[PDB]
């Protein structure tokens, strides 16, 4: 509803070239860690409306954009400012611990 599912053809439009920050989650069907995050990213598109806007990049589905930001262990959370990197999240994390990776790192 609010996140973007992006593609590898749809990354610089959505990604790169957006006016703010975008938290982009590289994630895989059979991992079960992504699955447990979905409904929390959910929670913070909600919540963090007009601050940023999530994006999910499934790895198979879309091969090509991972690799490109060195990716290894999934999930992986890129906080994305103008197309930058910010800040780097590796595996799960609670819907708190997510809170404070956005609240220290968007400013």
């Amino acid at each position: 509803d609010k996140i973007i599912h992006l593609t590898d053809d749809s990354f610089e439009t959505d990604v790169l070239k957006a006016d703010g920050a975008i938290l982009v989650d590289f994630w895989a069907e059979w991992c079960g860690p992504c699955k447990m995050i979905a409904p929390i990213l959910d929670e913070i598109a909600d919540e963090y409306q007009g601050k940023l806007t999530v994006a999910k990049l499934n790895i198979d589905q879309n091969p090509g954009t991972a690799p490109k930001y060195g990716i290894r262990g999934i999930p992986t959370l890129l906080l994305f400012k103008n197309g930058e990197v910010a800040a780097t999240k590796v595996g799960a994390l609670s819907k708190g611990q997510l809170k404070e990776f956005l609240d220290a790192n968007l400013a």
